[PDB]
């Protein structure tokens, strides 16, 4: 009976290096690629919302955010959303990981093979990148 959106917007920028939570510790698996949440709500548009949710987390400036696409996972009583504002040129350090680690990830044109099926609706598009 509620709804919420997430102004994450992965941030690939070395070639396709996103600041995604990439198993900081050496993991035996490789599907630990979630998405730097942030919760869009500030202002009243995915711009001031994600952009302001961008600085409020780390504290950089650039990043050249871009929509690219977004999903909407529906739950029994949880209407969630997840704006994927993909950026590609942050200053020195990135900025987006919510309560997650968020770390540069040398993936290479995402494939969804390293990302969990949970965010299937958007990971399907990264696959194309
Ligand atoms: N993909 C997802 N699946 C399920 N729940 C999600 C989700 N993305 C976000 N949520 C949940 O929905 C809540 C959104 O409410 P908000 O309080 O507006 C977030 P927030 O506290 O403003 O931002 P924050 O993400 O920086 O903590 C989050 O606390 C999160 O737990
Ligand atoms: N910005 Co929050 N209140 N679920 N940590
Ligand atoms: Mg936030």
């Amino acid at each position: 009976m509620k709804k919420l959106q997430i102004a994450v917007g992965i941030i690939r920028n070395e070639n396709n290096e996103i600041f995604i939570t990439r198993r900081a510790a050496d993991a035996h698996m490789a599907n630990k690629l979630e998405f730097p949440g942030g919760k869009i709500e500030m202002g009243e548009t995915p711009e001031q919302a994600v952009v302001r949710e961008l600085q409020e987390e780390v504290g950089i400036t650039p990043q050249h955010f871009s929509l690219f696409e977004k999903l909407e996972y529906e739950f029994p009583d949880r209407h969630i959303t997840l704006w994927f504002w993909l950026v590609e040129r942050w200053e020195g350090e990135p900025w987006g990981k919510e309560g997650q680690p968020g770390e540069w990830m040398s993936l290479v044109g995402l494939n969804a093979d390293d990302f969990p099926p949970a965010n299937e609706p958007v990971i399907a598009k990264l696959k194309r990148l």
